[PDB]
């Protein structure tokens, strides 16, 4: 087929080529290409670009992109707990995801790594902060209903504004395991009583980055799950280190931009995702440079 074309283009490095055709290929058919690639060559098509293409945010995108979604969110979650744990990377994994795909992984997880996912959570993530009961309860508890949406609103207008440490696991708690429906009472309640946004109310509460991210991916995701993928985007966009947002957009474009391709009509809450995306990500560093032009074409933006 054209199985030889990207062949030459993965030796030659020539990362200009693979996006434009990366970009023919669709969902189903880029997994049917790779099986095919392996078979017509012998070489497994994901390995054999991360081993050809400079490394960095582009590989990153392109590797990701171009696989099994929920293989992805396994080798995303994999990298993400090897020294320090990612929870950015984590909790993009596991925070903007449906019942069965969280599912589909803890599966495809037992098979890969071999041990099961809600175990390994708990051997290398100590449950400290809201961060961590993210990460947990996530795969644990299922949204369902408490029927007190204005008492859950108090839960929140006092763990994130009046009391002095914010109960965490009371919180996230509140947030993942609340019914989408509930949720957009819940929150509407929330803005009358404290007169302020939830998000808002969360970044302004949590100093840490990662943990204030975290809260407001799912609690985003109460409200759309391309919201959650917006505001995600957005975070990533706005950090002022390169590599760490170049390696945020990059995971993020790589896992959603099929699941949630209208992520970005939400992230006109913060601007023109096309527009954001043409600007921010101009650097010159090697591999960093054609990630711009990966980044839009996973969109349709280009
Ligand atoms: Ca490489």
């Amino acid at each position: 087929d054209a199985i030889p074309e990207v062949k030459a283009i993965l030796e030659a490095k020539n990362e200009e080529e693979l996006v434009t055709f990366t970009s023919r290929w669709s969902a189903e058919e880029r997994k049917e290409l790779r099986t095919q690639f392996q078979d017509t060559t012998g070489l497994e098509f994901i390995a054999f670009l991360k081993k050809c293409i400079k490394n960095g945010p582009y590989e990153d995108v392109m590797a990701l992109g171009w696989d099994c979604n929920i293989s992805a969110r396994v080798n995303v979650i994999k990298k993400a707990m090897k020294n320090v744990n990612d929870f950015r990377a984590i909790h993009d994994v596991v925070l903007i995801a449906t019942p069965d795909e969280r599912l589909k992984l803890a599966q495809a997880y037992k098979e890969k790594t071999g041990n099961d996912l809600l175990q390994d959570f708990v051997d290398q993530i100590p449950l400290t902060s809201a961060a961590s009961y993210l990460c947990h309860l996530a795969i644990r508890e299922n949204r369902t209903p408490r029927g007190s949406v204005a008492s859950d609103a108090e839960v929140l207008k006092h763990n994130l504004i009046d009391a002095d440490e914010p109960d965490h696991e009371a919180v996230v708690r509140l947030i993942i395991t609340s019914t989408a429906d509930e949720y957009k009472e819940i929150n509407h309640r929330f803005e009358v009583l404290t007169g302020k946004s939830v998000q808002e109310a969360i970044e302004t509460r949590y100093a840490d980055k990662e943990n204030a991210r975290g809260l407001c991916i799912a609690h985003y995701y109460n409200l759309a799950p391309a919201r959650a993928v917006a505001y995600a985007f957005h975070s990533a966009v706005e950090t002022q280190n390169d590599d760490m947002a170049y390696e945020q957009a990059a995971r993020i474009t790589g896992l959603f931009h099929d699941l949630h391709k209208f992520a970005w009509v939400h992230y006109a809450c913060w601007g023109v995702m096309r527009d954001d995306i043409l600007s921010r990500f101009q650097s010159k560093e090697a591999n960093k440079v054609n990630f711009r032009d990966a980044c839009l074409m996973f969109w349709k933006l280009a």
